[PDB]
C-alpha cells in the first residue's frame, strides 16, 4: 500500500517535489527530491509524497499543481492502470471533469484543465527506488 517509486513521464521528466514544495519534473534521476512515496489510501485512490520534502501533491480549483505537507482531498488522486502498462492519475476533487496530473514537453505541470486523455503529458511509469 506504500510504494516508493520515481513516476517518470513520457514526456521525458521525473515529478520531483522541492522543499519550497514545488511541484516540477527533472532530467536528474539522482536528485532525490523525486523519490516518492504512493500511499494507497483507499481502493483507486492515492496519496503522492516526497520522501525528501515531506510535502504532499495536490491540484487546486482551478488545475494548478501544488504540494503541501498537510493533506486535504486536493491531495488525493484517482490512480489507474492502463492496458499499456503506465499509470495515470485524476485529481479526486475534480474527478469527472477529469484533470490529469501532467507534465509538459518543457517539464512545466500541466493545468488541470489543460490535460486530455491521451496525452503523453498524463502517462506516467512508477519506477523502483531501490537497487
Amino acid at each position: 500500500d506504500i510504494r516508493v517509486r520515481r513516476l517518470f513521464c513520457r514526456t521525458q521528466w521525473y515529478l520531483r517535489i522541492d522543499k519550497r514544495g514545488k511541484v516540477k519534473g527533472t532530467q536528474e534521476m539522482r536528485n532525490s527530491y523525486n523519490i516518492m512515496e504512493i500511499r494507497t489510501v483507499a481502493v483507486g485512490i492515492v496519496a503522492i509524497k516526497g520522501v525528501e520534502s515531506e510535502y504532499y501533491l495536490a491540484m487546486n480549483k482551478e488545475g494548478k499543481l501544488y504540494a503541501k505537507q498537510t493533506p486535504n482531498e486536493e491531495c488525493l488522486f484517482l490512480e489507474r492502470l492502463e492496458e499499456n502498462h503506465y499509470n495515470t492519475y485524476i485529481s479526486k476533487k475534480h474527478a469527472e471533469k477529469n484533470w490529469f496530473v501532467g507534465l509538459k514537453k518543457n517539464g512545466s505541470c500541466k493545468r488541470g484543465p489543460r490535460t486530455h486523455y491521451g496525452q503523453k503529458a498524463i502517462l506516467f511509469l512508477p519506477l523502483p527506488v531501490s537497487s
